[PDB]
DNA sequence: TTTTTTTTT
DNA sequence: TTTTTTTTT
DNA sequence: TTTTTTTTT
DNA sequence: TTTTTTTTT
DNA sequence: TTTTTTTTT
DNA sequence: TTTTTTTTT
DNA sequence: TTTTTTTTT
DNA sequence: TTTTTTTTT
DNA sequence: TTTTTTTTT
């Protein structure tokens, strides 16, 4: 059963939402288990239409990675990264759609700015969500993120009875 | 069941590949069950032949105790260590085999080399596989083998129903 | 009578124009008046075509709000803001256009770079102009704009005959 | 006869090539010569398309000028740039195609991050190839261009025999 | 041949061109060459009269010796120096042209003034030419002064085969 | 026609040579030349048997890079790097000779020393040749390799006349 | 054909001058060329006899190694260096004379001394000459000695064409 | 003898 | 047009 | 008893 | 395949 | 008397 | 043309 | 809907 | 394919 | 006139 319990920040003028897809395991003929297609965190976002209401038609996601979760559990308060991705990679086609993920300190150390770009070539579209994430939020995603790290990596099977 | 849930990093020379090894167990006559055998966080590395394209047949083990999990996890950014073993210890062929597996921080600080060392004085080999590790990347060790401590040293198994 | 006394910088590749827009007032019914439409600083950003020669028909507009002066005066030189505005918010066609006016300082300290970026999913365009301001240029700006501030707030109204 | 001498470095999502391209010279009637096209040093951006294989049909180029380059290889460890070219300036069709080339250092100072972007309002496109450069790829590049600098600016013409 | 590839800067009042001028060699009756007329880095300033346009005909030369360029390129960003050349030196009419040539780099480290005064006591006149160059800009000079001065010492001729 | 003049350095237990070996180059059909086969710094090793008398017999050779050269000319003081190699990479008999080269500063900061280790699993053989290098050496090394460094890149062909 | 482009600095008591003296190569049957004798940057010094005049029959000679250049050049601003000399080394007639040349930097880092000593214990003589070297003057020679070195050393016919 | 490979003209 | 001069081969 | 609300499957 | 060993229930 | 110029309504 | 909205007199 | 791929049992 | 332009000999 | 020497092709 699919279970439904995001971590959801909503803001001025977009929301965030986070919630771990687990990995995909193939039974092997051998009798044994291996993991197949990898887990992520899955983050999305959404505009503000009007006043606190949001457009969930306008949202996009972005699969944070088991590194790119090590990556962000381990920023500094001063610290930024940002993410390229590809949707269609390795595919038929790809490079027409690009998303970046971007996490920066702001000024004051009140948090961060997440925001999430999405450019398509295709559609000849160009969207940006960014939301502001106070150190208590962002708290809450580190401590929620390193907890559900091992499980979208599958270390979560290896377990004693 | 047996699981293969692999945190492997794919680098220039060679692969990196992490796993733990549960614990075994044996159940007393008293009824009670007693840790027998000790788990392990296993260690991977083989060789690129050609272009990304790597060689298993050639791949070398080193397998992480409870003490030195708990020494990696614990380094700081600028802190290395160096742990040494006799695959063949305290066994009618020790010596023989001697593997070293050193983390040391790179100049920029943008993560740590990992490199394996076997020295084998029966076949007369000299084989080190040597792996960069990303911040990020070694973050997810960190937690991953955090999270895995517990469960080789059997503590998963102290458990309120 | 409407009034024409922009401070403008030109440079490069764009030229900068600001000017305050004052509040609009509705007169009460009890005879008292109340501030209706709000007051901003509006700049004005447009191309140079050829040498020393602009095109104004290429000109893009952006509000500033009063919080956003209060924030544009109160800059340390090693500080740095972006903000982010949609023309037609809370209106029938949002989030097609996208404007952000981003101040950060250059390198030397010798002033900052004020660029203006507009994103059209409508007309399907990305323009940029971005100007170079000295720090007696930016001098200016903040005298004149804190000048200007409680005039576009309407504050100005408040005398003693 | 053209010459074919690319530094170039090839890395995840795409390659960057750098060459110079000489002055060209016009022989006076008085005798002598004079400098008419000035030299650069041609950055060349690519797309990864499959694994370590390149679109070289995606390429985009960038024109580096002999101050940018002065400006490029005086950078300390620390310090970043950012370039603004229109490909189409003082012609007739200017405003519609618009380069940026920035050179950021990446936290861990193993480095920096070269990316190119490309907005083309004719064709309705926006592309962006980043490339990282490790310290001492950066350290070719700036003796290689320190080497070049004369060279496109047409000074090695000055010589004794 | 002569050779015209000045590094040239124009900007608001005026303009600086630099380019070197070879030293001239006597061909001893012994066989060899001996150095006669010591090479230099010519600058050039002349004045921008209306917009973006300037008076050649106004223009002021100076001469870098050997030791002044050696003096210029070993500069910190911090340092100033301040040159003192008299055109008629040791000839029947010194004393009258006075020319001083002075780098000071401004307030924000965004480079240097580069200005050359010019007091001539025969046409009673009073001449100042300043240039603003970027730290960009200098490092050009520097880098390309410093290719020139072994050619103007006449050191180019020391060369195996 | 070959050339041989070798910086080399001689010294207690090995003696150290260093000489550029050019590019090739193939010369296109269309009549434009093309870089071919890439230029190193050529680095020989060789023992000392006896009192000041070496065995050129036992020399072993290690080809540095362009990037390893821009590694090597861009060390601090304190500095230290690493570089591995398979003569026989991506060939029928790779990983049986693995070649290592350190340069790390020695306590005092009276320079480096310069190693080479070379491990051959088929002939079952471990060499190491260690050679102290000054502060006053290793600066003609740094001097003479930034020197070669575009001409290995074969940028010395790109020349005005 | 010979050259004469000396470096020269006069001043109070004596004069300096420096100038390059190229390898000698022998060709080898071979058909390849091998450096013979190897460069040098020669140093003469002399005295000042009456008011700003030089006894050229009293001038001392100094000949410059790859080393010694390499040791120069990379001197700090508060280092200091000496070299002590031989004429007639390894020959009948040694420990006779003896140079020592000596770069001090002066009380207030304006430059440095070079003093040669030289004593003569077949002649029975005793001699030194001194000369101030400002900032300026000494990055001529470091400059110039750099541009010197490769040639010194023969890397000047590594050459592609 | 030499760490290779990726993309053109 | 250009700050010169000092000492050789 | 408990600060709520915003958007899905 | 894996550095082991020490002491219980 | 005053350093000017660039683009509108 | 312009990021809006919230509460009075 | 989701950046992929590399190597086993 | 490439950001241009300004001033000579 | 010049600090030399070490090992090849």
């Amino acid at each position: 059963g699919r279970v439904f319990a995001p971590y959801s920040v909503f803001k001025g003028k977009a929301a965030l939402s986070a919630e771990p897809r687990l990995p995909t395991f193939n039974r092997l003929d051998s009798g044994g288990v291996k993991l197949n297609r990898r887990g992520v965190i899955m983050l999305t976002f959404w505009p503000s239409v009007g006043e606190r209401k949001y457009d969930w038609e306008k949202r996009q996601l972005f699969a944070l990675s088991a590194t790119e979760v090590g990556s962000l559990i381990s920023m500094g308060t001063r610290d930024s990264s940002e993410f390229f991705h590809d949707p269609s990679m390795l595919s038929s086609n790809a490079g027409q759609v690009r998303k970046s993920l971007s996490i920066k300190p702001n000024a004051d150390g009140s948090g961060y700015f997440i925001s999430l770009s999405v450019v398509n070539n295709n559609l000849k579209t160009n969207d940006r969500f960014t939301v502001p994430v106070t150190t208590a939020e962002f708290a809450v995603m580190r401590t929620a993120f390193s907890f559900a790290l091992p499980h979208i990596m599958g270390w979560d099977r290896f377990t004693n009875r």
